[PDB]
């Protein structure tokens, strides 16, 4: 679909079977979602933002379908906001800025 | 233009005068610019990401210029990292995401 930005770009995703709300953010590098329990191993990383730094859990090659578009890509997982995907998954479903 | 995602979304922008560099973004409700001495009056404010919150500087109807494309509205300028430009003023610009 094409979306504008009057409103959040928010959409539905599916994680590890469940179904969730998250943000298509072209500012993020990463995708980064809230507190949830991931099956397989995973690392622990640190990342950036506005505000500083948080500790986050790292899982690799992990199954997202975004908008009915499926990724495989890195999930990093904590104490962020609200849940972002980031121009990683976001350039595995084709997405695009244009004006 | 389309603006693929591979690379960070950084565009030029020209802001009291002066040009930058700034990221387009889609998960910024708001426009968020670095330090920098703009005329006239403000209010404070603190805006929150990942990391926490920051305190800055709101400047009401301020014009900036993204990429030849006109819009003006509310800058908040203090410490942050990257310029941001964010919803408010992208929609102005007519962006879009689109996959
Ligand atoms: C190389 C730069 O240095 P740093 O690492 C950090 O620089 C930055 C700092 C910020 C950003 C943009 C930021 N992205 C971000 O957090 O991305 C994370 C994930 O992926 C990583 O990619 C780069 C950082 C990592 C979001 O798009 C926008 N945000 C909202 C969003 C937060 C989740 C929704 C609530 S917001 O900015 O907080 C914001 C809140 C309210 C506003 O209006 C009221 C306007 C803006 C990009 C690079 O320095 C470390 C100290």
């Amino acid at each position: 679909p094409q979306i504008t930005l009057w409103k959040r770009p928010l959409v539905t995703i599916k994680i590890g079977g469940q179904l969730k709300e998250a943000l298509l953010d072209t500012g993020a590098d990463d995708t980064v979602l809230e507190e949830m329990n991931l099956p397989g191993r995973w690392k622990p990383k640190m990342i950036g933002g506005i505000g500083g730094f948080i500790k986050v859990r790292q899982y690799d090659q992990i199954l997202i379908e975004i908008c009915g578009h499926k990724a495989i890509g890195t999930v990093l997982v904590g104490p962020t906001p609200v849940n972002i995907i980031g121009r990683n998954l976001l350039t595995q479903i084709g997405c695009t800025l244009n004006f």
